[PDB]
This record gives C-alpha cells, structure tokens and sequence, in this order.
C-alpha cells in the first residue's frame, strides 16, 4: 500500500538534503504489535505512507550493482538537478530515459526539481527547465533546503502524480 519514491540525479545536487528535510517534517511513530519492537517509524505525505530511496550513480555508486533495481522498484521519481550546475541539468535526460527503458514504460510518474534555488550563481534558467518538463509532460518546481522553498511541494506533487497513475492503472 506504500508509495515508493526515488530521488535521482547527479552527485552533489542535494538529494540527501532534500530527503532528510522531508523525513524531519513528516516522520511519525506508528503502533504495530505484529513486529517485535511494537513501533515503527514511517513517513506520511499527503495522506499516503511513503518509502524513500536515493539513486546516485557516481562516487561509491560507480561500483554498485543496484541501479536498475532502484529504477524497477521505484513508483515515482524526483529528478533533481542544481540551478548552479549546468552539467547536472544536462544529465537529467539520461536518467529519465534509463528509467523509462528499465521500467519498460512510457508513463512513469516524475517531477523535475531544480534545487539550490537560494544560490545567486544560477546557470540553469527557470524557463529552460520548464521547457524540459513540458516536453516530458511533468511538473517542475524549484527548491532550496536552505530556505525550505518548494521542498514539501516537490514531494507532495510527486505523491499526487503517483496517485493519479495508480488510479489509471486501476
Ligand atoms: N545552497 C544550497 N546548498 C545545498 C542545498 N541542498 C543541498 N546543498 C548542499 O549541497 C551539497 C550536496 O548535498 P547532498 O545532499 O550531499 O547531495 P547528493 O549528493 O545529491 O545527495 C551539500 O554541501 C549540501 O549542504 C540547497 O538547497 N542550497
């Protein structure tokens, strides 16, 4: 019943920072006597219990066996670039294409996220990113984990995208 969210993008764009901040504002303890400790932590977003994973392909993950498994298991993807890192924006299309290939689907819930929007050293304009998102047919939102701008909205929007997809498949 859980929604499986995956945060994907180039190294250093802020995927961990986004995910940590989301957990901080949304985790709760749940009573569940069927498990040994009787309580588990869970994240609830827009009324849905959500699982959270980060997909990174560089650094230590250059050595990982798990990339395609992350893509197959995830139900919706936050595709993150940083607004001060043009290469990270150029890398988005590769991630999206790989996800569509691995999932063998043209309809994969996704949201495009331009993180670090607090920074004054912008090299990716809001319009370039909006054009990309429009080509994909997905929402685009700018975020900052420093000011908190957009962070909740990015994940809430992804949850709605997944919900609408699950409604259609049903
Ligand atoms: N200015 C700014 N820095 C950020 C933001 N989000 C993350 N960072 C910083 O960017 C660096 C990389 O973040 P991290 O979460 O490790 O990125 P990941 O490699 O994509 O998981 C760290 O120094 C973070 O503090 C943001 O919204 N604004």
């Amino acid at each position: 019943t859980e929604y499986k969210l995956v945060v994907v993008g180039a190294g250093g764009v802020g995927k961990s920072a986004l995910t940590i901040q989301l957990i901080q504002n949304h985790f709760v303890d749940e009573y569940d006597p069927t498990i040994e400790d009787s309580y588990r932590k869970q994240v609830v977003i827009d009324g849905e219990t959500c699982l959270l994973d980060i997909l990174d392909t560089a650094g230590q993950e250059e050595y990982s066996a798990m990339r395609d498994q992350y893509m197959r298991t995830g139900e919706g993807f936050l595709c993150v670039f940083a607004i001060n890192n043009t290469k990270s924006f150029e890398d988005i299309h590769h991630y999206r294409e790989q996800i569509k290939r691995v999932k063998d689907s043209e309809d994969v819930p996704m949201v495009l996220v331009g993180n670090k929007c607090d920074l004054p050293s912008r090299t990716v304009d809001t319009k370039q990113a909006q054009d990309l998102a429009r080509s994909y047919g997905i929402p685009f939102i700018e975020t900052s984990t420093k000011t908190r701008q957009g962070v909740d909205d990015a994940f809430y929007t992804l949850v709605r995208e997944i919900r609408k997809h699950k409604e259609k498949m049903s």
